[PDB]
């Protein structure tokens, strides 16, 4: 699709057997999801944005379906105010910015 | 152009006759730039990012060039860790997300 930016570019994702809404976010290096359980090992991480840093759990090799497109990569889980699909997964679905 | 996301989507902007680097950020509603001087009056705004809320100075109707495209709109000035071009100006330059 071509998504305009008049409104937030929100899509449905499937992660860990759950449906969630998330923002397609070119300014996010990493994918950050609100608190949920995921399988496998994790390690702690701090990530920073406007407002400062939050502590997250880093899970690797997680499969996510984004607007119908499957991708695998690292997912950070923690107290983000919005679920964000970052560049690590946007690349895998072939997303580009065009103007 | 068509910008892939393997690296941060950094572009050169020009504001107040000065060149700066900024991130094309589809996850930002608003454009937020580091401390600098802008003309006219400002109004208060609070914005919420991953680590919490910050106060910024809102300047309206500011002339800004983004990757060679001219925009005129609202710029927020405050302690952002990177300059971000948000949807308010991405729409003015005709940007879309495509996959
Ligand atoms: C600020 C940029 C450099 C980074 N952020 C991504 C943004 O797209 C963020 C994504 C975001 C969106 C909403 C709430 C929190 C974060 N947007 C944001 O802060 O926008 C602010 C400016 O406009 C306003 O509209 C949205 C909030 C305000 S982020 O959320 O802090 C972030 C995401 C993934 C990351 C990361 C930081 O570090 C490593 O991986
Ligand atoms: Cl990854
Ligand atoms: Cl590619
Ligand atoms: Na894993």
């Amino acid at each position: 699709p071509q998504i305009t930016l008049w409104k937030r570019p929100l899509v449905t994702i499937k992660i860990g057997g759950q449906l969630k809404e998330a923002l397609l976010d070119t300014g996010a290096d990493d994918t950050v999801i609100e608190e949920m359980s995921l399988p496998g090992r994790w390690k702690p991480k701090m990530i920073g944005g406007i407002g400062g840093f939050i502590k997250v759990r880093q899970y690797d090799q997680i499969i996510i379906e984004i607007a119908g497109h499957k991708a695998i990569g690292t997912v950070l889980v923690g107290p983000t105010p919005v679920n964000v699909i970052g560049r690590n997964l946007l690349t895998q679905i072939g997303a580009t910015l065009n103007f």
